[PDB]
């Protein structure tokens, strides 16, 4: 018999997505009467001769083996409720005519014949022979039909390995990952969805002049880098080598996630604290409505009461933008206020602590950095300069003190040293650096595991290039605690001169480089060689959510030249350079947890203990959650990859996962190509790891390394970005203004009040949930496949993660352990899975998408 399939679209339109639109002021969402389609019509346009659905046969093929196709069939009619119909959905009703010689649909073109593009969420087909409902999850912006060649095409809810592709859809599943490649030529247009790669020739701008130049990362040996998405823009005139810059940022369309909540369009804000807030608040400081320094901590503690004060002019055109009401608090007139951070929310003062210091690196915003020392004195990695055939100028004379009375040969031996070493990787540019008004130090500290499991600074050195030369090796002085009169003053700043290194390592190496660098060419790789259809494609998808928009922001918006992160960390204009000098010593599977705590020295592999592995200091908040996180991945990972591979062949003879693989290695992270630890795509047990290492980067290590940053450095006395002045010398007029007021010395050597400002504005957009987030685990998106063996599993993900959260919880009320709360009174909570929305100090996303 001839029957009609009965099917359901759900759309949304592109108003109730848009940022232009949406703009308003944003409060309530997920609510209204959950924008039911139709009410207010605009909905009636959808239904004329204005979008063409039309079915491809899985089962049945034409002449030349691909699946038949029905008529092409127009939207006909409005469905006003669904039990299921979210907030800014439409419905749509449409019948098919097929019959019982096509067979089973399991593939559909669109073609929207509207001027206005929209999203497609869903197709759900009410079928004809002994079958279920065809589910059909889309989410993606369908452009007008005259500007493609050929039709978008979406595919079945059913997960398939190339090899069991259904005969007719082999031709559309290998077409659609041909034109998702596009050829490597071209520039890229907005409603295009081409992945490709390039180097990072994008953030100088040498037209301008020669001192906005910024050299190329990645396709040489000085500066290696990973690959970004190609946006195809015309170089620039004086340059060849470099790209053109732009106000818009091309992406491959479906990578841009729009909002139904106005204050969620972070991105927008961020971009926006560069144009409109960043030239605007410095025309304050050009001026002088504002004191262009803080001449007390008192003043500092004043952003969070009261606020600073600017005239009208500037607040006026600073209030009523877009999505910034969110964040940026206001009075009304006289005061831009930020939120309390919480680092001083019970005590103000609990920071200066040497214990906070040393806590910081176990549960703080960089928590990834200190070392087991294994040898003393620590050595340089350093080539032919000659203090790195030489040491660290700490001596053992330095360390004996009050606590517990050891040699250092005994606590070396009981792993009882512990190193935070950033002389490294600023030793190199440090003159360079010096020059300008920047003044900093390359710093070692090396801390000690008290007796009452916490850690203590025991000596600070401070390095400087060069007396006479480079092959001279380093100038050298070594601080020690005090807590009574100017020594006490001189140890906070050898401790501000520490932090300053670690927020910058922190914000270009730990946060940049390790999480969104490192991840785009893995997005690009997966899109253009694993179908939708894939079963690691949907492992994978969730974990890139918004990562190319945020990367493509970062390219125009913080990482160029004179952008956000050179006006105000350490490293300056070498910002990017000195991270792909980083990069060299990037190895993809030490991002592993268990081998970056064994690499590290802070734990010894151990078959006795619960991950095992023994960690060396026991609480060490980071780690210890941390390794509850990586375990439910990695099971997951291992249940999901051994539910479609049969053995270690079918995954061998995979063409779409060894194609992916073999182009992320060869051409993403391709200045790495030759190196011996990558993993061959010959075993399902090195396909666990990769996916596993991908998961854990884009979710927990990224929300370990990000959401403290203001919660911790909102405060800039705690965190600050950069330092501006020498250690005060024995007999000068500074060590005598640090002895009469030495706060206002320890304010002279940070970041000064314009760049503080900036700097906190950005961290609490950066520090900050959007509504719509998606966390870890329990989180999708849909009905995202139909093999209930994979949604079992992963619902058993999202259990051990609930079970997870109660856990980390209860360490938290954990008297005996002191690191998860410190003087600050600050529990640990960056690893717990779940959040609200804003500043919570908490709540793993999937993706890095922010
Ligand atoms: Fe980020």
């Amino acid at each position: 018999r001839g029957h009609k399939i009965k099917g359901t679209v759900v759309l949304m339109r592109k108003n109730v997505l848009d940022v232009n639109s949406v703009t308003s002021v944003g409060g309530i969402i997920g609510q209204g009467l959950d924008l039911v389609g139709s009410t207010l019509d605009t909905l009636t346009a959808f239904l004329g001769r204005s979008v063409s659905l039309q079915l491809i046969s899985a089962t049945k093929a034409d002449a030349n083996g691909k699946g038949k196709l029905g008529k092409a069939t127009f939207l006909e009619g409005i469905i006003t409720s669904l039990p299921t119909l979210g907030a800014g959905q439409s419905a749509f009703k449409i019948n098919f005519e097929w019959d019982d010689g096509s067979g089973i649909p399991g593939a559909f073109y669109i073609k929207n014949f509207m001027q206005t593009e929209f999203f497609l969420v869903s197709l759900t087909l009410e079928d004809i022979p002994n079958h279920g409902s065809i589910h059909f999850v889309c989410n993606s912006w369908i452009y007008n039909a005259k500007l493609f060649k050929s039709d978008r095409i979406f595919f079945a809810n059913q997960t398939y390995l190339p090899s069991e592709t259904p005969a007719p859809l082999v031709k559309y599943r290998e077409e659609e990952l041909h034109n998702l490649r596009g050829d490597g030529t071209g520039e890229r247009k907005e409603w295009e969805r081409i992945y490709d790669y390039d180097v990072y020739n994008d953030l100088g701008d040498p037209d301008k002049g020669e001192n906005h130049a910024r050299p190329v990362l990645g396709g040489n040996d000085t500066f290696p880098y990973p690959r970004r998405g190609r946006t195809g823009r015309k170089p620039t005139r004086k340059d060849p080598n470099s790209e053109s810059r732009s106000n818009d940022v091309y992406l491959p369309r479906d990578e841009a996630f729009g909002h139904l909540k106005s204050s969620d369009f972070l991105t927008y804000g961020l971009k926006s604290v560069s144009q409109n807030v960043l030239p605007l608040l410095q025309s304050a400081f050009d001026l002088n409505f504002t004191p262009r320094e803080f001449d007390s901590f008192d003043e500092v503690h004043g952003l969070y009461s009261g606020g600073i004060k600017l005239p009208t002019d500037i607040i006026s055109k600073i209030s009523p933008l877009p999505v910034l009401k969110e964040i940026f608090r206001t009075d009304g007139e006289q005061a831009l206020k930020f939120p309390p951070p919480k680092v001083i929310q019970v005590s103000k003062s609990a920071w200066m602590t040497d214990e906070e210091f040393a806590r910081e690196m176990l549960a703080g915003v960089n928590p990834n950095l200190i070392r087991c020392l294994k040898d003393f004195p620590p050595r340089s990695k350093l080539d032919s300069q000659v203090y790195g055939d030489h040491t660290s100028q700490i001596t053992k004379e330095h360390l004996e003190p009050n606590l517990e009375g050891l040699t250092v040969d005994e606590a070396i031996q009981n792993k009882r040293l512990f190193l935070l070493d950033h002389h490294d990787p600023i030793m190199p540019y440090l003159r360079r650096i010096n020059a300008t008004s920047t003044k900093a130090y390359a710093t070692r500290t090396i801390l000690f595991l008290k007796n009452d499991g916490t850690l203590r600074p025991l000596a600070i050195e401070l390095s400087l290039p060069h007396p006479q030369g480079d092959q001279s090796g380093a100038f050298s002085q070594v601080f020690l605690p005090a807590d009574e009169g100017v020594e006490s003053s001189i140890w906070l700043l050898a401790k501000a001169y520490v932090v300053v290194n670690d927020s910058c390592y922190h914000q270009l190496v730990s946060h940049w480089l390790n999480t969104h660098a490192v991840v785009e060419p893995f997005i690009i790789a997966t899109n253009r060689h694993l179908s939708v259809v894939h079963p690691i494609y949907k492992l994978l998808h969730p974990h890139y959510r918004d990562t190319m928009n945020i990367n493509g922001l970062a390219r125009l918006s913080l990482v160029n030249d004179g952008g956000v992160i050179e006006q105000t960390f350490l490293w300056g204009r070498y910002s990017v350079e000195m991270s792909a000098v980083v990069y060299k010593d990037w190895v993809f599977t030490d991002q592993a947890l268990p081998a970056d705590l064994i690499k590290r020295g802070m734990a010894i592999e151990d078959p006795s203990c619960p991950h095992g592995i023994r960690l060396v200091i026991e609480d060490y908040p980071y780690t210890v959650d941390g390794l509850e996180i990586w375990d439910a991945i990695k099971t997951w990972v291992h249940e999901y990859v051994f539910l479609y591979y049969k053995s270690d062949d079918t995954l061998r003879e995979d063409p779409e996962l060894q194609a992916c693989w073999k182009e992320l290695v060869e051409v993403g992270h391709g200045d790495k190509k030759n190196e011996p630890w990558w993993p061959k795509m010959q075993t399902r047990e090195e396909l666990v790891e990769a996916c596993a290492i991908i998961i854990w980067t884009a979710s927990a290590l990224h929300a370990a390394v990000n959401f403290g940053q203001y919660p911790y450095g909102g405060l800039i006395l705690n965190r600050p970005t950069l330092s501006r002045r020498f250690m005060p010398e024995k007999g000068s007029a500074e060590y005598e203004e640090l002895r009469k007021n030495p706060q206002k010395a320890y304010l002279k050597t940070i970041t000064p009040k314009f760049q503080t400002l900036i700097d906190l504005s950005v961290i609490e957009i950066l520090s900050r949930h959007a509504s719509d987030e998606v966390y870890l685990g329990e989180r999708d998106n849909p009905n995202w496949t139909s093999d209930t063996r994979a949604l079992e599993a992963f619902k058993r993900f999202g259990n051990k993660l609930a079970q997870i959260e109660n856990k980390l919880s209860e360490r938290n009320n954990d008297e005996k352990l002191r690191n998860r709360c410190g003087p600050v009174q600050m529990p640990y909570t960056l690893l717990l899975p779940s959040s609200k929305e804003g500043l919570t100090f908490r709540g793993i996303p999937n993706s890095i998408s922010i």
